[PDB]
């Protein structure tokens, strides 16, 4: 029942995020074991903070930011670069769980998928993006676990 | 109007399928002929399944099982690499046809793709599952079979 | 605001596309500069309209046309060989939008992404469901579009 949290934001691993506190409160709320949220920069240091994650053996690693258009955008690229496959409906769910208040939601380049025993779930990086794709976890996170580790 | 069936299910394949009898008479109101299922392990035996299927020459190829996250689900991969390309449209619709009564249904990775011909179409591993995505094929098989065949 | 309109069409390419004429008018009423759409073969044509069009350094070009499953269906093809990354929410939002009314709707292998600054949207090839794709770019294309630039 282990769970590590990355945020990937430039601005906020230099100088506020928001997104770390709700995620941590979340995962104590749904009864898991997890350390202080790694805040890192876009880009190559979210593929490293993804690679510690992972060499931890943790069960799951959420991570929030960096899944638009924008230039720097580039966690669910790193995390594509790490996992041994893709869950296309997770990543799918979390976007509609924006819609249709937030029609921007689509734009999200999110993914979800598994590296070995560890799911991984990019979430959106702003604090209601996070809540929403959290709310779809909630439904299925635990049944992913044990289906993941084989009943 | 060719059909051929494939179950993916190591614990099938040694020793009970549900899921080959609804699929058979669900292609035979909808006015298919097919063979009799081929139930095979999980992995390669899939993707020799299907490249056998592709070889007969049927217009399609629907298989049952290997669609979620567990270790040994591996039928998506092995479709991924006999299709030339993919619909992955009507993989997403077959996912929302569970949804939202069963939540789980957004961790089938099952694709849907064509080789040749040939539409290729990945069902979940569960009775309730499979009714639920034939009910999707319902509204699209015929016309996708024509479009495949241009008009 | 500058926008580029390709008509995937080898059918209308030699002799009537109507799917252009509603592009263009949308891109008008929504405040975009254009030229005349170009209509070309499917296949290696529009790939080369396309490369035109990102060297042209306009901020969207669509495309109408050729994201079936039908043999010459390649716009999609055409479009991820040139795209530096994929925004599969809004390509699955644009298919959804024809749903439930026209089922074969998750037919469609359009695809959207981006290459450099530019962003591309497959539209599918009938004028109702260029319609109901542009009704999705009118809730999200300014904010995308800003969202590439860097707020």
């Amino acid at each position: 029942r282990s769970a590590r949290v990355i945020i990937a934001s430039t601005r906020a691993s230099s100088g506020e995020d928001r997104c770390g506190p709700i995620i941590t409160e979340w995962l104590a709320q749904q009864g898991f074991s997890s350390a202080q949220p790694e805040v890192v920069a876009d880009g190559s240091p979210v593929g490293e903070a993804l690679r510690k994650a992972i060499d931890d053996d943790v069960d799951v690693i959420l991570t929030s930011g960096g899944t638009g258009i924008a230039p720097t955008d580039s966690t669910p690229d790193q995390t594509v670069a790490v996992v041994d496959y893709l869950i296309p409906g997770l990543a799918e769910a979390i976007r509609q769980s924006g819609l249709p208040k937030v029609p921007t939601s689509v734009l999200s380049r999110g993914v979800c998928g598994v590296a070995g025993q560890t799911l991984i779930v990019n979430l959106p990086g702003s604090p209601g993006g996070v809540r929403d794709g959290l709310g779809v976890l909630a439904g299925v996170l635990d049944h992913a676990l044990d289906q993941l580790a084989g009943k």
